């Protein structure tokens, strides 16, 4: 039935279909996002608007590498969020030719949901760069947290953003415990399980983004995500080591509970 | 249904999707081939091999250009004809981004039919470049033919062919009469009208081309077509006044009975 269409059909839970460019060895992925098949998205409103999460983007662009065969996402800047409209959003990801380096440029597109894609307004919403696999590292064997680290109370963190106009419904209250040592945050971060499909669920890839708050630079919004590697998918329960990187900026270590690595991201910045 | 899998469907007889690069303006534009559907197909013969005529992938790149809104088909340089495989053939036509002057390149591939399109195996069969409309001649009043033109006998034309294996049947024998006056010829030919939603019948225009076979060139098969224009689509009927141009070229002029302007293509290489 997809074949029928010429196209071949996306395993990804958001995605419909995928088409290759032969030429150049890129690809166009569409999609679409809807309260009504994800009603996690509702829960996540930031100024009184149902703002999509840039995790949503960035795991996207994640399936496309994978996809494509070029699996590290070497930057991704998001632009304006996507504000979810009642009547849903599709999405549009589009993956180029391969540079001299064999990088790719991946950019992607949000519009209004039409029932006739040449009305399709598209706007764009964030772009990138697609970059070769690079090897995990070693099991982490180390005490959990480290000997020194203190908790970091998280009982009112929830209503504490509320109040700021930060709302995260129950699916994104997903930091289940917390410690500092330094400016160092370690996190233990898990969601339900629900869909297979997802690179890094988004969901939880927030939730990963949200220990940002918990250390010396939680008082924004996530904007730039800079290599971010995958080593394993599927994960619903991960530990993180965030660590500072500059102005604005955290590095950022996940791990499953046995230590095994997960995925790292060098620098996420927040503006 | 199309809408379904973000896709749109395309009116072309041999495309069935088409998608949207909406960062660059391009687009990607799937399609299959095969006897069944198409039984003229299997009229065409060369040296023994059922080849799908050049003609098909010109009228897909005008079908294109005129998608994407660049109707004219600036060069298309055919490489290896497909062969048709009694199991058919898929088609895929990428349309890239506009270089400085808003002109794109337009790739064609072709692989054996799959079940599965990440199992096609895609080589590439045409390249060329789309650009920009422009107008039309004056409709032709003049006489036709013109005075002093002479008839050219066709009766064993397509025997004659045929004995030097290229094997033209019934379908493809559109030229209905032929005159020549110096190194012009003149012709009418025709099909009869079947599937709407052709750019220009790749019947009919395989059998415009074929005027080149009754002038000094006639004793190859097309590979080059520059600048090919369309002025009318859904012609079965037309009249063509080819003119030499150059070594192994002849440019093409082509119109309805009434004069009016159908087609025109600055020259037509065969090598
Ligand atoms: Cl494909
Ligand atoms: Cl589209």
């Amino acid at each position: 039935d997809v074949s029928a269409l010429g196209v071949r059909g996306a395993e990804h839970p958001l995605l419909l279909a995928a088409v290759d460019v032969p030429g150049h060895g890129g690809a166009v992925f569409t999609g679409r996002l809807s309260t009504d098949e994800q009603p996690w998205l509702a829960e996540h409103v930031v100024g009184g608007r149902t703002l999509v999460p840039g995790s949503v983007l960035v795991d996207l662009a994640l399936a496309a590498g994978e996809d494509v065969g070029l699996p590290v996402l070497e930057e991704l800047v998001l632009q304006r969020p996507l504000v979810l409209a009642g009547a849903g959003a599709l999405l549009r990801m589009s993956v180029g030719a391969p540079d001299e380096s064999g990088r790719r440029t991946i950019d992607v597109h949000a519009a209004e949901d039409v029932a006739d894609l040449a009305d399709a307004q598209w706007s764009q919403h964030a772009t990138g760069t697609l970059a070769q696999g690079v090897a995990a590292g070693p099991r982490d064997t180390e005490q959990w947290p480290p000997e020194d680290a203190v908790r970091i109370p998280l009982d009112d963190h929830y209503d504490g953003l509320a109040e700021q106009g930060y709302e995260y419904g129950p699916s994104f209250q997903a930091l289940r415990a917390a410690w500092r040592k330094d400016d160092s945050v370690y996190a233990e971060v898990s969601i339900a399980a629900d869909e297979e499909g997802y690179a890094f669920h988004p969901v939880l890839l927030d939730a990963v983004a949200q220990t940002l708050s918990l250390g010396a630079l939680g008082e924004k919004l996530p904007f730039a995500w800079n290599t971010v590697t995958l080593h394993a998918s599927g994960a619903t329960s991960v530990r993180v080591v965030a660590t500072p990187a500059g102005a604005d900026a955290m590095a950022l270590r996940v791990t499953d509970p046995a230590g095994h690595l997960v995925a790292t991201v060098d620098s996420l910045v927040v503006r």
